[PDB]
This record gives C-alpha cells, structure tokens and sequence, in this order.
C-alpha cells in the first residue's frame, strides 16, 4: 500500500544517517574529541586535523561501538 | 498489507537500538572510555563506574553528537 512506501522511506533515510558524511559508503563508527561530533568512519576520520562540522581541534579519535552497527567492518 | 507490519517491525527494532540499555527511555548519547562502548543515556552513564557492555573501568564519559539523534 502506500503506507508500505512510506515506511520504506522512513527505514532508507534512518539507514542513511548512519554512513559517513565524507564517503558516503562506511558507518559512522569514530568520534571526533573532545567536541563529540561522530560523522566518520575510521577512515575518513584518520587525518582530519579540525572537526568538519565545528572546526573544534581534533585532539584524538576516539572508537565508537554502537548498538545499530551492521557493516560487517564492525561486525 | 503484511509488509506494511514487517516494515512497522523493522522500524522499531532499528529506534530501540538507539535507546539506552540501561533506562530505555532516552536516546544514547554518551560513550564510556576508553572502551568505546556507546550505549547508554548521559543520565545513566553518569552512575556508571564499570562499562555495562565490557566491565572496564570507566575513566571518563564523551558526549556524542549523532546525525541520528
Ligand atoms: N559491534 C557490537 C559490539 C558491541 N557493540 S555495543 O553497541 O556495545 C552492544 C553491546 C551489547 C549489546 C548490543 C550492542 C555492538
Ligand atoms: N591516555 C588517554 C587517551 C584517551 N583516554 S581516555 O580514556 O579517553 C581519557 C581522556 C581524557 C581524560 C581521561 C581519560 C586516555
Ligand atoms: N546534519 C548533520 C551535520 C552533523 N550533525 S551532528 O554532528 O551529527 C549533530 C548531532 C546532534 C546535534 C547536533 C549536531 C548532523
Ligand atoms: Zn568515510
Ligand atoms: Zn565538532
Ligand atoms: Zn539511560
Ligand atoms: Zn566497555
């Protein structure tokens, strides 16, 4: 039904705010500290020197484990 | 149709994941280190000297903003 469709999108776009804001292809996995934005995968967030939502100092990455993750790199 | 409640399922499934084990009521939003176990509440992970998950001793508690949230 249509309600079918609309639930479909709901999934998709909560599915998509889990990706990576840089690649796009990985989870969300790292946090930038200490501001506390978590945007990036591993990768992405690597050699970021400045956060790129805040531009707050990255100081350190720090790994997130989450309870959504299903990637099999965070598996 | 029947999808229509399996994709209702999903759903729930997928925003209780998001939900502090401890309290499950308030959006997870804190990570205890240096573990990296991000699964509780700031209220619950405040009361918290051993991660939940891993039984490490916590040394401090970061606040993460999610695109989730
Ligand atoms: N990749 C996994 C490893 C542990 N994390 S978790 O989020 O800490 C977690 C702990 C216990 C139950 C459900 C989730 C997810
Ligand atoms: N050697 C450091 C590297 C980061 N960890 S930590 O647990 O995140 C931490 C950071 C700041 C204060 C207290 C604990 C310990
Ligand atoms: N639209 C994206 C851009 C980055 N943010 S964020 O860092 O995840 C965030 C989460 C919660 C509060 C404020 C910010 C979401
Ligand atoms: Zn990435
Ligand atoms: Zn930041
Ligand atoms: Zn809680
Ligand atoms: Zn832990």
């Amino acid at each position: 039904s249509q309600q079918t469709r609309v639930l479909q999108e709901k999934l998709r776009k909560l599915k998509e705010a889990m990706l990576c804001m840089v690649c796009c292809e990985e989870e969300i996995n790292s946090t930038f500290c200490p501001c506390g934005h978590t945007v990036c995968c591993e990768s992405c967030a690597a050699q970021l020197q400045s956060c790129p939502v805040c531009r707050s100092r990255v100081e350190h990455v720090q790994h997130v484990y989450l309870p959504t993750h299903t990637s099999l790199l965070n598996l």
